[PDB]
């Protein structure tokens, strides 16, 4: 599983671009927007800008998702979903270039403002990532990472969706349990790092439309996610956006 220095590089360039989603759309994101505006000002960005290719056509009709509030994870862009001030928005995109893909999400505020609890909850999923990326180094396990995240998380009083905090990335589900168990990290090695917090019950339910999660008692629910990659001393954080604090 380990990447050799030409797939790292793409996967840099790749990671790079995710990261540039990101960041370029949040001019856009106001009160009064349509989640297909913004997809469609991504598909434009990715196709068109970075001549790369959005995950609708590599392995649905969207190239990135957005989960607004209660929903946690897979909210499909729609003309009908008006973004409000105080809503908590999570993009999510996989920016593909030259084979490799690049994977990263983040929260928005829209208008800038919400609630106390609303920005706790987007300030701690953010700080329970961070915490699972400082466990990684060669030689680490897979266990650290969600072992990390969830004594974080519920110590804060949020809860952890269960399914997954990670997955291996190339082109492997990192799951819940003890330090020291699962796969040995080695230097090379790359995945994402992505757990999500609720701020009420762990558990979660698809809609009808057998795609788009949310909490099962309809709170708030937030993410972040990187692609990171393993090195001898710690990590490469692929999908690193310039402005963001990585201390
Ligand atoms: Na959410």
């Amino acid at each position: 599983m380990i990447k050799t220095p030409d797939e790292i590089e793409k996967m840099r360039i790749a990671g790079r671009l995710a990261a540039e989603v990101l960041d370029m759309i949040k001019p856009h994101i106001k009160a009064g927007v349509s989640t297909l505006e913004l997809d469609t000002i991504c598909r434009n960005h990715i196709e068109n800008v970075q001549h790369a290719i959005p995950a609708c056509v590599g392995y649905f009709q969207h190239s990135i998702c957005t989960s607004v509030n209660h929903v946690v994870c897979h909210g499909i862009p729609s003309e009908n979903k008006i973004l409000k001030n105080g809503d908590i928005l999570n993009i999510d995109v996989t920016v593909i270039k030259d084979g490799y893909h690049g994977d990263t999400n983040m929260m928005y505020i829209v208008g800038g403002e919400t609630s106390i609890l609303a920005n706790r909850l987007c300030k701690v999923a953010q700080e329970a990532m961070y915490r699972g990326m400082a466990t990684v180094r060669d030689g680490s396990y897979l266990g650290d990472i969600g072992h990390a995240i969830q004594k974080y998380v519920e110590s804060e009083r949020f809860s952890v969706v269960r399914e997954y905090c990670g997955h291996g990335i190339g082109t492997q589900v990192l799951h819940y349990g003890q330090a020291g168990t699962g796969m040995r990290l080695e230097a090379g090695m790359t995945f994402t790092i992505e757990p999500m917090v609720n701020a009420g019950v762990w558990q979660t339910k698809l809609l009808g439309d057998k795609w788009t999660v949310v909490t099962k008692d309809h709170k708030l629910s937030a993410q972040y996610e990187h692609t990171i990659l393993v090195t001898k001393t710690g990590i490469e954080v692929l999908t690193a956006r310039p402005e963001e604090d990585l201390s």
